[PDB]
Parts: structure tokens; C-alpha cells; sequence
């Protein structure tokens, strides 16, 4: 008999050879305390971004029966963003109903990445920031570059 989180275990273990052999630009992940279900991620801020110069951990939880359920991702790093909530709640569809179990960790990276250098502002955690991204981007921008300045350094 094999533990019951054998299969998550042996795709957790190959998605981080994967993503140390080939991460998506700017970003690192891995497990915390030896718990394979458990990592933090790294993102630097993009350089076109307001989030440029920053370091941004993130908390990855593991389900037992993944890959068929999402992981749970979560900023740690404080983020002036459409798209992620004080909680660090990110807007990813991936993430919610749309996971597949094709997908791995270094996708949804690089999807967080993406979304950084691009808002979707369409589709808003935080109303208000999505409303300053589209009328008033210079001080969306400036916003975003405090922030940057005063959490992720």
C-alpha cells in the first residue's frame, strides 16, 4: 500500500525539477521546511512594471489530491494591484474554476508574472484599483512604485 498522497507527491516533485531546470523569467519556487506541500515562490518585480526593483514572496499550498485541484497561491509580499487583494488573494481563473491538471506551478508563475506587467482590469479584486488603472494611470503607476519601495525592498 502507498500513502494516499503518493500521486501528488510524485507530480509536486517533477513540476519542481521542471521549474528549477526552466523557470519562467524572474521567478523561483520551492518548499519551505522540507514539507513537499508547502513552498514559497519569488517573483522580481518586471522591468515593465511599476514593480520593477521589487522582491514578491508568495505561499503555495498543495492540495493532497493534486494535480486535480488547483494549488492554493497567495502574495505575502504587500502588492498595489487590480487583480490581488490585501488577503494576497491573486485573480487568476486557473485558480478558481478553470483549473486543469495539465497545468503545473510554472504556469500558473507565469501567469502571475504576466498579470503583473499586465492588469485585467475587466475582471477586479479591488474595484477601486482597477477604476485608478483605467483613469488615471499615472497614479496607478506611482501608487504601485510606493508600495514597491516600501514593502518589497
Amino acid at each position: 500500500l502507498g500513502s494516499p498522497e503518493f500521486m501528488a507527491l510524485k507530480r509536486i516533485n517533477k513540476e519542481l525539477s521542471d521549474l528549477a531546470r526552466d523557470p519562467p523569467a524572474q521567478c523561483s519556487a520551492g518548499p519551505v521546511g522540507d514539507d513537499m506541500f508547502h513552498w514559497q515562490a519569488t517573483i522580481m518585480g518586471p522591468n515593465d512594471s511599476p514593480y520593477q526593483g521589487g522582491v514578491f514572496f508568495l505561499t503555495i499550498h498543495f492540495p493532497t489530491d493534486y494535480p486535480f485541484k488547483p494549488p492554493k497561491v497567495a502574495f505575502t509580499t504587500r502588492i498595489y494591484h487590480p487583480n490581488i487583494n490585501s488577503n494576497g488573494s491573486i485573480c487568476l481563473d486557473i485558480l478558481r474554476s478553470q483549473w486543469s491538471p495539465a497545468l503545473t506551478i510554472s504556469k500558473v508563475l507565469l501567469s502571475i508574472c504576466s498579470l503583473l506587467c499586465d492588469p485585467n482590469p475587466d475582471d477586479p479584486l479591488v474595484p477601486e484599483i482597477a477604476r485608478i488603472y483605467k483613469t488615471d494611470r499615472d497614479k496607478y503607476n506611482r501608487i504601485s512604485r510606493e508600495w514597491t519601495q516600501k514593502y518589497a525592498m
